[PDB]
C-alpha cells in the first residue's frame, strides 16, 4: 500500500522528520525504493523528490518527462545526503492506510 504525499503547504516543503511524522501519524510508514518501485511499475509516477528509506530521497519517474525529469527511467535515488532539513515530497505505505 503506497502512496504519494504533499505538505500541507505545498510540494517541496516536507522533510525527512516531517514527511515520516504524517505516515507515521496515521500508523504508516515511509515508503522505501524497492517498495515505490513495485508500485511504480504498477503507476506510481511523482514528479518529485520522495523522502524514503532511512533518510534517501530520489525521484521516481515511470514516464520520462521532457522537461520534468529530462527523460529519466525508473526512480531516480543517488542516497541520503546528510541533510533532512530538505524540501521535497512525503512517500507514504500503510497496509491499510485507513
Amino acid at each position: 500500500g503506497v502512496y504519494h504525499r504533499e505538505a500541507r503547504s505545498g510540494k517541496y516543503k516536507l522533510t525527512y522528520a516531517e514527511a515520516k511524522a504524517v505516515c507515521e501519524f496515521e500508523g504508516g510508514h515511509l515508503a522505501t525504493y524497492k517498495q515505490l518501485e513495485a508500485a511504480r511499475k504498477i503507476g506510481f509516477h511523482v514528479c518529485a523528490a520522495g523522502w524514503m528509506a532511512k533518510g534517501r530521497v530520489g525521484y521516481p519517474i515511470v514516464k520520462p518527462g521532457p522537461n520534468c525529469g529530462f527523460g529519466k527511467t525508473g526512480i531516480i535515488d543517488y542516497g541520503i545526503r546528510l541533510n533532512r532539513s530538505e524540501r521535497w515530497d512525503a512517500y507514504c505505505y500503510n497496509p491499510h492506510a485507513k
